[PDB]
């Protein structure tokens, strides 16, 4: 058995964490891993054995402690939110890992604040990527967080070439209609939608959304949608 | 109406790279964007009128030069691999792009020598997510670049629990069975597979591949499967 304790734990930014270890297997090496997104496990720290440590691939932020054959500790001497993450412990020669720690560590004021701010000068897209048979209405939306933008121009963008304006529509109103292509803009959700009616495969191309302060002179653009309209 | 110069551009780490752009809207912003893949476009730097340049949200590494309402240069002094990209000029008072402008950033001997050093050390998995129905055979692939790799273990974690080893192979055979899970090692090509026969919804889980140096003692992990076996 490796075991871990605690197996949940929450923590301010600046406190220390400190997680245990513990196993019965009678082996010589133990290893400290994270878990991530986009990562998988990536070896923190290990020791080969009583009384000895190893910086890992990662130790920044972390140290460790082997006081005994058992024993192995991962102490955060000053929790950042970067080191939110499920923790696993492993012991080996042939590897046995525990069962895992979550740990959460909780921002500031300033973190939410500033997270805040990121946001509200940010447009969402989505979806990423858009697959419909030709004939179907392809529907992509756009969200943004800042009440003063007041013009919506959407983009059109093929493959080796510059984006270029499909259609647009002022906050004044709820719905712009030109040819097959309508814009719903829902101004007290701060939504906005895309209708492309009896789709082409020559419609297949990436799709901007945008949003304008007319009056603060910026402009914001999505990270995009690909289009893939199919015979 | 808007137009870039050059259309694609090589150059290598040291040097210097000048874009122009030129427009005939007699607009009086101008603005330089790149585009990459998960950033959408971002905005470099800009100018309001003749003579003015402003740095937009990414101007580190890149300069601006406005000599003239029609005329307006993009200038990397010290050209970096991480200035690969395609660049869009675009002209405002309604927003018009030029055509975009590719440019290569390579490659020195340092950063080919340390690319290749990276890779060795690395496992790769391949699908990151697979889905059958029940009952079909799922394969999951992985490789290697270090000829020294002798012994693969496979693990199988569940949501909530750390990794359990569930088959391994060493490099003296080409094929281990046990019970609906083969691996097929190919060790000329550096290439293994795990199948898992009359697959299962409880055989849902991230399946790590490792690759272990039974004489250098290190413990390399690839990323993960995601497997989802459906009813």
């Amino acid at each position: 058995a490796v075991t871990q304790s605690p197996r949940n734990k929450v923590a301010v930014t600046g406190g220390k964490v400190t997680l245990s270890c513990n196993q019965t297997n009678n082996h010589n090496n133990m290893y400290w891993y994270r878990q991530d997104t986009g990562h998988g496990l990536r070896l923190i720290h290990y020791s080969y054995g009583a009384g000895s440590t190893e910086k890992g691939d990662i130790p920044d932020g972390y140290k460790a402690s082997r006081p005994s054959q058992e024993n192995f500790s991962l102490i955060l001497e000053l929790a950042t939110p970067s080191q939110t993450s499920v923790y696993f412990c492993a012991s080996g020669d042939r590897l046995f890992f525990g069962h895992g720690t979550k740990l959460s560590v909780l921002g500031s004021a300033d973190d939410a604040k500033k997270d805040a701010a990121k946001k509200d000068g940010q447009v969402r897209q989505s979806p990423q990527s858009l697959t419909v048979w030709e004939g179907e209405t392809a529907i992509l939306n756009c969200s943004y967080e800042n009440s003063a933008f007041d013009y919506f121009p959407w983009y059109q963008q093929f493959p080796g070439e510059g984006p270029a304006l499909l259609i647009s529509i002022l906050s004044v109103s709820d719905k712009k209609e030109d040819g097959r292509f309508t814009i719903f803009f829902n101004k007290r959700e701060k939504k906005l939608s895309l209708h492309i009616a009896d789709s082409q495969p020559g419609d297949s191309a990436t799709y901007f959304c945008a949003a304008i302060d007319t009056n603060a002179y910026k402009v914001i653009f999505g990270k995009g949608t690909h289009l893939h309209v199919l015979p």
